[PDB]
């Protein structure tokens, strides 16, 4: 049923053992090896967009090795020409779909480092990322990115983290920043993200191990009016006993109420759950 609220889940899908995620080590990243894996990500993208459109989930994000080492010094060739047409091909599908795609980098990725090298790596693999959605034509893509480190003090860590992206013009069309559980709460993201010009994601499970002064209600809020477009959210559990912020297999019915009763209106909502498809109903 067609719901205010849409869905999404992460990289792969269990049921089909399809991902987006394959990878190869570098000792091993030939030009046919990469189009080997390359071409079995691509496939699998286009199976989870098929199954995406038969049983109601509108959100997919597309795991970083979708082209693995795409944004490293050694990558064998030129990987927009290579898939220019292909990706053109299948983001005509995600938009006949009605589907929204979506990156998250990982934590690795840190434009506010002061380490210079950390940064140009950084800003390489979000160059890249921003690239593929501009290909796949992904008008409402998102790119979506935590903060990432104190590095013994936040206003510089702050300060570098937005020198470093206010010159990214094609970054910007998609990024979008995230609070998390530690360091960076929703508050403090708004700030980073009306310097930057960009949305807020909240999540949840992020929110309530870190919520500031801020009720969930207010948190989401604040954060709507910052989307031109359809606001996005993460919706996770807690792993029973174990790391505070570690994902649970499936969300709880009780979270999911919680956010429904929470939000202002209508928003999509990306599942992060080790269950992937798996992880609501
Ligand atoms: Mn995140
Ligand atoms: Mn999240
Ligand atoms: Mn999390
Ligand atoms: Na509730």
């Amino acid at each position: 049923g067609r719901h205010m609220i849409r869905l999404g889940y992460p990289c792969e899908n269990l049921t089909l053992g399809a991902t987006t995620n394959r990878t190869l080590r570098l000792a091993h990243l030939t030009e046919e090896r990469v189009r080997e894996k390359a071409a079995e990500n691509l496939r699998d993208l286009e199976r989870i967009l098929r199954f995406n459109a038969d049983h109601g989930f509108a959100l997919f994000r597309i795991g970083q090795h979708l082209i693995p080492f795409a944004s490293h010094p050694l990558f064998p060739y030129d990987w927009e020409g290579a898939y220019e047409e292909e990706l053109a091909r299948l983001g005509a599908l995600a938009r006949a779909f009605g589907q929204r795609l979506s990156m998250h980098p990982g934590q690795y990725v840190n434009p506010g480092s002061p380490d210079p090298e950390v940064v140009e790596r950084s800003l390489a693999e979000l160059r890249y990322s921003a690239r593929l959605l501009s290909l796949l034509g992904a008008e409402d893509g998102v790119l979506v990115l935590h903060l990432g480190g104190a590095y013994g003090e936040k206003g510089k860590a702050l300060r570098r983290f937005v020198e470093n992206l206010r010159g990214e013009e094609e970054v910007l069309r998609y990024l979008a920043l995230e609070n998390d559980e530690r360091l960076w709460n929703v508050e403090e993201v708004l700030k980073a993200a009306e310097a930057l010009g960009v949305p807020v994601v909240v999540d949840t499970l992020h929110h309530a191990l870190n919520p500031g002064r801020l009720p969930l209600e207010e948190a989401l809020r604040l954060a709507f009016p910052t989307w031109r477009g359809r606001p996005k959210v993460h919706l996770a559990s807690q792993d029973p006993k174990k790391r505070p912020g570690a994902h649970a297999f499936r969300v709880t019915r009780e979270d999911w109420e919680r956010l429904l009763s929470a939000l202002p209106g209508p928003a999509d909502v990306m599942v992060e759950a080790k269950g992937k498809e798996q992880g609501l109903a």
